[PDB]
Formats: structure tokens, C-alpha cells, sequence
């Protein structure tokens, strides 16, 4: 009944990590200070495991609230990938007929049919 030695001897088992450390969560929370384990888990997962890469995705746009209204700027529930960014090229057309193809189209059969058509 004294003290205690040889700290390898140990006592049983020690396991239940599956790849998942505390140092992943501990440090975005360093970096980014969110409260979300989940919102966190999710950058840790598209980064395929990197911590700077999430947190890049977090830091650029993490929570907020896009989707939604909300704020005064505009909702972006659709449209939001690639553009006339990537690539100006010429053509330009934005006045006179525009989209014509599609508001034409749309416009004519909208006029005959009701209103919504949601994916139809």
C-alpha cells in the first residue's frame, strides 16, 4: 500500500481516437473561434484534413447568412458560380435584347401558362 511505478506498466486499455485528435478542432477554434463543432468538422472535411485550407474555407464566408434574405443585400440561391468573370470576351450585350432567347421564350409561355414553374 505505497506509491506506484513503472507508469508503462499501465492499467488496460487506451484507445477510441480514430483518427480525430483534439488538436484539429483546438486549433481551428484558435483560428477561427467558432462554437459549431459541426460547422468546424465541415471545413476539416472539405479540406480533405488540413487546417489552414478549412479555415480559409471558414474565413471566407463561414456562418453569416447567405441563402436566406435577411441583411438588405440581395438572397443567392441560385446563380453564384463562374461568369463573365473568368472571361469578359467580346460580344458585349447587356441592353436593348437581353436574354431575349430565354425572356422570350419564358415570356411567351408564361403568358399562356400560369406562373411559377419551379423545375417542371
Amino acid at each position: 500500500m505505497t506509491a506506484e511505478l513503472q507508469q508503462d506498466d499501465a492499467a488496460g486499455a487506451a484507445d477510441g481516437h480514430g483518427s480525430s485528435c483534439q488538436m484539429l478542432l483546438n486549433q481551428l477554434r484558435e483560428i477561427t473561434g467558432i462554437q459549431d463543432p459541426s460547422f468546424l468538422h465541415e471545413a476539416l472535411k472539405a479540406s480533405n484534413g488540413d487546417i489552414t485550407q478549412a479555415v480559409s474555407l471558414l474565413t471566407d464566408e463561414r456562418v453569416k447568412e447567405p441563402s436566406q434574405d435577411t441583411v438588405a443585400t440581395e438572397p443567392s440561391e441560385v446563380e453564384g458560380s463562374a461568369a463573365n468573370k473568368e472571361v469578359l470576351a467580346k460580344v458585349i450585350d447587356l441592353t436593348h435584347d437581353n436574354k431575349d432567347d430565354l425572356q422570350a421564350a419564358i415570356a411567351l409561355s408564361l403568358l399562356e401558362s400560369p406562373k411559377i414553374q419551379a423545375d417542371g
